[PDB]
């Protein structure tokens, strides 16, 4: 599950969303979604969870953002899909290029992993491809 | 999550398998997965995960088969991904089945769950399945 907070992009609209907000008000937003080759889709939400409180676990990605996630929550690396709970240090998540262009997904160094903290969980099923892009990161569905 | 003992169904081989021992093995053995318009296809495991010991509920579907899984695993209906903790006796899951005469050749069908067993404490499961993100768990289709 992600965490409060977590900020969304809507390719369709050019509207970022708090995940919170997405699923309070049942949004039915597009998000940048990821195939198996890599390549970016627009896809639709088509369910939303309020997964309630739970702890997640930070990991801070070279560049700035810090994903805030559940242990458990897939995320997708350089050796796969793997759980946050067993990133380190050292290990690369999967991010989108800039959209501007200065092939659609590199890998960014995990710069920390952030100690356990409690905080308000969502979920949400993105339509065919069960993936989104989640703070700047390509995280599972 | 799945229970340990959830029956996993590999069409390539006709195999079957308890989860525990393909994440165990880190087994690639192919599943019944679902796509977008509901056909089915043989896809390949690509990763495996021991989840630790969670609290689970059951769901007996009717055949006899037990899908044992923690209340937040997504179970697929005629009406989307469902919370396996929301469904109760009567409600629909969806189930391949092959022609009997009464891609993949199963075709995706739908049968009642015949009976909500109380919680329990067990080791629990989970399995990536590539491209489709989804897995015939004890004949149910279930998220993956
Ligand atoms: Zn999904
Ligand atoms: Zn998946």
């Amino acid at each position: 599950c992600l965490a409060e907070g977590t900020r969304i992009f809507d390719p369709v609209t050019g509207t970022t969303h708090r995940i919170e907000d997405v699923v309070d008000g049942r949004k039915p937003i597009h998000v940048v979604a990821a195939a198996k080759d890599g390549t970016l889709h627009a896809r639709p939400v088509v369910s939303w969870f309020d997964q309630g409180t739970r702890d997640v676990i930070g990991l801070r990605i070279a560049g700035g953002a810090i994903l805030w996630a559940t242990p458990d929550h897939k995320v997708l690396t350089e050796y796969g899909w793997r759980a946050a709970g067993e990133l380190r240090k050292g290990d690369r998540v999967a991010q989108p290029r800039r959209f501007d262009g200065f092939e659609e997904l590199r890998y960014s160094v995990i710069r920390e992993v952030l100690p356990t903290r409690r905080a308000r969980t969502f979920d949400l099923e993105v339509e065919e491809l069960h993936t989104l892009v989640a703070e700047g990161v390509v995280v599972h569905n």
